[PDB]
């Protein structure tokens, strides 16, 4: 037999196309959403220069409180992104490459 390398090579190919798609997704939100907060930043600033009324003031309660929920969304992914990083499943590529390639060495 050749060990589990018969079926590592469609999960390899699986992880490969999922980890893609993912990072488009995420990619794009990102982006996009970025788009629409300079947009917004710049309308904000450009009624800065305005020397307002109630409905300015709720509306401003309404940006506030957005900037919260968007603030804890990016918080909390910057909070997920970093313990990937730092992911015992993550560091074992290292591990399994040393021993990976000291067994290739061997073949050549």
């Amino acid at each position: 037999a050749t060990g589990a390398i018969s079926n590592l090579i469609p999960k390899l190919g699986e992880l490969l196309t999922e980890e893609f798609k993912l990072h488009k997704g995420v990619k794009k939100n990102i982006e996009d959403l970025g788009k629409e907060l300079e947009s917004m930043n710049a309308a904000l600033i450009k009624i800065g220069e305005v020397p307002l009324d109630s409905q300015d003031k709720l509306w401003a309660d309404e940006v506030r409180e957005l900037s919260y929920v968007i603030e804890d969304v990016v918080d909390k992914f910057l909070v997920q992104v970093d313990g990937i990083k730092s992911d015992d499943n993550n560091n074992k590529f290292k591990g399994l490459m040393k021993r990976t390639t000291e067994l290739l060495k061997k073949v050549k």
